[PDB]
């Protein structure tokens, strides 16, 4: 089964940005043909620290350089939303609706995605057991989604801390296919760049169906989340080394 | 003066909410040195199963308690899941409440800031007690002048929640805090037992007010019903606190 | 019944520094009487995190001091042992032999202490729930203890942070007296001060049977816990307000 | 060369230990690449309950060892549990096992590493990945010169242990690392479908060797019978580390 890498920059800084990002994800996807690859951005960040940081261009804008994304180089795309009316425009051009961690269980938010169509990836919150995501799929499937994901990023571990416990990957795969974030998982909430990578290399040993990762082409510019996300220039050599890592391992993944 | 918020979990009908009105109604005659505010949720927007009760709808419920605020004469405070929902809340709620999930959304925060309402944000389980200072800044930012921090337990584990009470004298520095004994205890996915235990030890430590469910009958709620307080009980608690608060006052520290 | 508060310097740093402490305590125990004290203070750190650390001036040096104190003040000793050889020696001066908190389940020692007839207080691990002391009450009884006590010393909350979840006051007063330490439970595991009193007066309004703090004539040249140990001159104080909040908060304890 | 370190949790019997040790041999003869190391203790110092399996003493351990090393020719490694009992025991074990909770006694560190022998110490489940600095310096001191550590998890709530891999790196700046791959699943106080798994996740992320407690009849086991391994699984979990590792060895951080 194609395995999914969902990659793109934090923030949609700007259209040229996402133009420069999506031409190094096409070109990836011409190599890695066994590799479904899927462009991110977020069009807000809804939830920053301080109400100074950078949010976005807005909804319009960032649908719109989505958009000229998904025309120049035919990626399939995916975005988050906030509050339910932000579902159906979102719609128009994200082929997998992302919820993120701290909405997970917004049930109207939920029920706002499945409604489109589009398939539905939401985000493990920090404070969600990962049996407990049952009921977050059972609430998609109730609201008309088909395809479904859970993503693991990380688990509350004290404060300003998030441990990634592996043994949730094969306990959502129960109910839904299961992609790894590597880039939030080690993010100190509230170092870590170089856990991205030995941690990723466990995700894909244990077992998953993809993982997402945010690559900017100087993470020391980035508007959010500078000091986690990977350099551009290091995506195509991260991604060789987890299919390579992913068909070793494969043979031994446990049947669900 | 201290504070007391107290009301059923959710609104499950407008004659529920008289019958605990009147009682809290009678207390807040008997505590001239407290003030009462009725809370209840018109809507619980996540709760774990998408078949379990939600409530009535947000008219319904602003309605129900516009009842209470008229029958008699307390001030209200229900929480909000969406930005479009704090204007028409702000018609009757005095305090704006901000669920523990969504106590870092920024435009939640903003529209309920915009109300020129009083804002009462539940610390998320996941949040350090030290970082509800920016949720704090995006209120004033936008516009909030009355701001509440209210604490109501940490993620432990799965399916827990400790009690940090270390958060009250941090969270103090920046607002005003109140301590959520009900939801405190409760785990996620004895709790009972546990709840005055803690109340006293959030007075003991020092806190502006607390916040607690009541329920005529718990057992028949139609959430929280493992932990909503019997409203028989909720006197004698109240009285407990603040006799603990008279003698424990003496030691809060500044900050 | 009597409430029990036991204090004394972290370390036996001298014979001195224990007459010293022990005369401000045997004042204290004549003003409040309806107050048990037991002086306490440990001959070795046998688990400090570097091994250039001070540890101590051995068993011998260290029961002669205790001695001292209990001759001199007529104040009940307490200390901890390490390993079960030292259950002897040291219950020939100890009223209460203490079990450090990473040995409460070694059975061995709590055998030591328990045949030796004196009373024994464990301080409950780092890692232990509140519901599984109750084992470690069982070894004691088995072992002959008549007399014992758990102490609570907070919980593993991610890395270098305890935090000390109150519930465990009242599980586990199920099986034995109850005692906060509360020294350990605001210290930063390999600010803190400034909670000690907060946390002290939860314990009281909550219920508990005594209170455990490490005082210091000078904590800022303490040989060990500088950054925590109780300036001596601060602890009637401390005493006083507890038995003022113990008593209104009292006639609220729930019968276990 | 990779570490492989196994044996049944308890020395039940020498018998039971010889039945264990006939199959590492032949391991140890089919995977020349991997430094075999067989595994069981004399004595559970710490379980729960007064009322359970403790042992047969160290003497008779001591014996039961010297059994499988003589007959076998592996290497051998138990653990400790106070001071004076580490001379004996170095007597025949080729690396001396630190308990968890005691890998802090100074004490039994130093007694460990004056016997000469390697010292392997499981980080407690109390102990943050870089606080294992201090424990090695300690063993350096005593004059260590074989060093493990062993990841076997961290305390995650209550009756639950939850590996943070970060460790793997942080850990190996100052000693060879060991993952535990039985012991780290177990909630003290879904275990067995989760040892191979994350198994595969530590070899990976990168480890010197992986330590796994494997029993003939694990059900009948009288110690961690939920979580030793049937003997007969050992070969093939063993065949798949190797794989994953030669293949993710190419990537293992220098650090």
């Amino acid at each position: 089964e194609k395995f999914l890498v969902i990659a793109g920059p934090c923030a949609i800084e700007s259209e040229e940005l996402l133009l420069k990002v999506g031409e190094e994800i096409k070109r990836l996807s011409e190599k890695f043909k066994e590799v479904e690859f899927v462009f991110k951005s977020s069009f807000d960040k809804a939830n920053r620290s301080s109400i100074h940081s950078f949010r976005g261009h807005g909804l319009e804008y960032g649908v719109k350089a989505l958009r000229k994304v998904k025309e120049e180089f035919g990626l399939k795309i995916t975005t988050d939303i906030h509050e339910s009316w932000q579902a159906e425009p979102v719609a128009e051009v994200a082929d997998i609706i992302q919820i993120p961690a701290f909405l997970c269980g917004q049930t109207d938010l939920l029920l706002a995605a499945a409604k489109t169509g589009r398939a539905v990836n939401v985000k493990k919150g920090q404070f969600l057991a990962p049996w407990d995501t049952k009921n977050v799929v059972e609430k998609l499937k109730f609201g008309g989604a088909k395809e479904i994901y859970l993503t693991e990023r990380g688990t509350t571990f004290g404060y300003n801390n998030l441990v990634v416990d592996f043994r949730s990957l094969p306990i959502m795969k129960q109910w839904a296919k299961v992609i790894y974030d590597a880039t939030h998982s080690v993010q100190l909430p509230g170092g870590m760049r170089e856990f991205i990578f030995p941690l990723i290399r466990a995700a894909v040993a244990v077992g998953c169906d993809g993982v997402f990762m945010e690559t900017h082409p100087e993470p020391e510019k980035a508007l959010s989340d500078a000091s986690t996300q990977l350099p551009l220039s290091q995506l195509e050599g991260i991604i060789e080394a987890i299919l390579e890592i992913r068909e070793v391992a494969s043979k031994y993944y446990e049947t669900i």
